[PDB]
């Protein structure tokens, strides 16, 4: 007989709910604890699933190391695993496949397979509002960036340039870090004035004269606030009763709404032209289904469009003076540059001529190469996928991840991959372009492979639309720091080390630069 062995069961179960509350809540951590080690050991020897990072803590997983050091805790994986891998993360599992074949493997994966919208929608929807980018189905995206595609079109970077150009000008001018009529020399800390510059530019070309009216008021107060919203911890708080998160979720009613009024004072006054990208949405934002969008989608989708490219613009931007800071022979190079084209200066900057300033355009390709803002790109797993030449399987929930930035820091696909050198790229100065055929998900024929080892944009149906505002933005503002601007570092210090903390990765703050006037005597006109 046994069953005296299930009596006792029943009767250690009795002592068990007997312990005291110390040994019942010094179980409560032992007994997880010791289950998640004795499950990884278990998981060791499945061969149709990829390496899993052993971790201490259960839920947490590799987050701390992997939170703060990407790169060094991929460099370190691929080395012990191979280049497919997974690691836990606050609750998820996440399959690594570094390198181009990785890059294949997520980004064009099968829409059925893999969702963007799913790993993503705690983080955006918070910020941006309801009904866009990954509030949506997937369809409805591809439909979103074809509207936003058609204000991005040859001719409006026509428009835009110089109106960009006339906002540099007038952060020069008025900035407290620069006013260039009186004083020649001075201090910045990049990453107070690229934002900075980065949100007027974009405002003036993008959003118009009245939205950029609205950045010289208080109301330039609630873009802080919800761009504060836009932050990692909405991957595990996106909505919590405190401050923080009520200047967020006023911030953008308040903006939207903004947006909305515009809108609607337009179209009451048949005043929707060809100027900027409320204009084209107002005119071409129905769905192939024959719904349109709603004016509080509209503004919800600028709001995101905006927020986007501000973060990774004014980060890249802040990089360039960041690098070129120590080699005032870049500069010098640069400069000349500017001279040829521009015929000493006396030729206004344009859209084509920007097109004719090679080294200028390497100089953000290379920056984009070393210093990707976005570090790793997220789907979850939707169907159970086979990773093809191996046996491994990656189940439904979990989640794969992609990160193009960790190819481009590798000396097997770039020389010397953490030397700043704009000449490698000679020959070769074009923001990216497909190496063959070509496909269209909803907005646009784009690259079909997409193994190349350098994707600063990635590729496939999520690829960006934003690449070439970015590069005549990024083009304008350095073209004009360049001839206007030397500048240098304080003695002893140099590059700063990257944040990859934050939404983007940006460079630890504070990060000084000194500046001084090529040609002190230069005045700036204008009111
Ligand atoms: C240096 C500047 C930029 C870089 C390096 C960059 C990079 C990227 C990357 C890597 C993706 C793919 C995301 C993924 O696969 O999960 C992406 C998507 C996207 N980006 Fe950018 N971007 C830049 C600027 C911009 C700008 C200026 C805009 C808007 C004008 C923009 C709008 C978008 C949009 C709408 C998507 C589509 C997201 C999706 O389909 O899921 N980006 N970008
Ligand atoms: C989802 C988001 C993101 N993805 C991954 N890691 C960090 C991130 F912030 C992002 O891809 C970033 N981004 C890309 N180009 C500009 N911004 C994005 C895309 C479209 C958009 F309308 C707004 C937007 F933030
Ligand atoms: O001239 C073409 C124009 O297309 C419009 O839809 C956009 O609003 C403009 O940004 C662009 O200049």
């Amino acid at each position: 007989i046994v069953g005296e062995a299930l009596e006792y069961v029943n009767i250690g179960l009795s002592h068990f709910l007997a312990l005291p509350l110390a040994q019942r809540i010094s179980l409560i951590i032992i007994i997880p604890f010791i289950y998640n080690i004795v499950w990884q050991l278990l998981y060791s020897l499945r061969k149709d699933r990829p390496p899993l990072v052993f971790y201490w803590i259960p839920w947490v997983g590799s987050a701390v190391v992997y939170g703060m050091k990407p790169y060094e805790f991929f460099e370190e994986c691929q080395k012990k695993y191979g280049d497919i891998f997974s690691f836990v993360l606050l609750g998820r599992v996440m399959t690594v496949y570094l390198g181009p074949k990785g890059h294949e493997f997520v980004f064009n994966a099968k829409l059925a397979d893999v969702s963007a919208e799913a790993a993503y929608a705690h983080l955006t929807t918070p910020v941006f509002g309801k009904g866009v980018i990954h509030d949506c189905p997937n369809s409805r995206l591809m439909e979103q960036k074809k509207f936003v595609k058609g204000a991005l079109t040859k001719e409006a970077f026509k428009s835009y340039v110089p109106l960009i150009a006339e906002e540099v000008y007038k952060y020069f001018r008025d900035s407290k870090n620069f006013r260039l009529n009186e004083r020649t020399t001075g201090t910045i800390d990049v990453m107070v004035t690229q934002p900075e510059m980065t949100i007027f530019t974009a405002s003036r070309s993008l959003l118009g004269k009245e939205m950029r009216a609205k950045l010289d008021t208080d109301f330039a107060y609630l873009y802080s606030d919800l761009d504060k919203g836009f932050t990692p911890i909405n991957f595990v708080f996106p909505n919590l009763p405190l401050e923080h998160y009520r200047k967020r979720d006023h911030a953008q009613k308040a903006i939207s709404g903004t947006y909305m009024s515009l809108i609607k004072e337009r179209r009451k006054n048949n005043d929707i032209q060809d100027r900027d990208l409320i204009d084209s949405l107002m005119k071409n934002s129905t769905y192939k289904d024959g719904v349109k969008m709603t004016d509080q989608e509209i503004a919800n989708l600028l709001i995101g469009v905006l927020m986007g490219g501000q973060h990774t613009s004014a980060a890249t931007s802040a990089w360039i003076l960041l690098h070129l800071a120590e080699r005032p022979d870049v500069q010098q190079e640069l400069y000349e540059e500017q001279m040829r084209v521009l015929d000493g200066g006396k030729k206004e900057l344009t859209y084509d001529l920007l097109q004719e300033m090679p080294l200028l355009n390497q100089t953000i390709k290379e920056t984009l190469r070393m210093h990707h803002p976005l570090h790793s790109l997220f789907r979850k797993v939707m169907k159970d996928m086979h990773v093809p030449n191996t046996s491994y399987v990656i189940p439904a929930g979990y989640h794969v991840l992609v990160s193009p930035g960790y190819t481009h820091l590798r000396d097997e696909y770039f020389p010397n991959a953490h030397q700043f050198n704009i000449h490698r790229w000679n020959n070769d100065s074009a923001s990216s372009y497909s190496v063959g055929e070509e496909v269209d998900y909803g907005f646009g024929a784009i690259s079909k492979g997409v193994s190349s080892p350098y994707l600063p944009f990635g590729g496939g149906r999520h690829r960006c639309i934003g690449e070439h505002f970015a590069y005549c933005q990024l083009g304008v503002l350095m073209s004009i720091f360049i001839r206007t601007l030397k500048w240098h570092y304080p003695e002893g210090k140099t590059v700063p080390p990257p944040d990859f903390t934050s939404m983007v990765t940006l460079p630890t703050g504070p990060a000084k630069i000194i500046w001084e006037k090529r040609n002190p005597e230069q005045k700036i006109g204008g009111r």
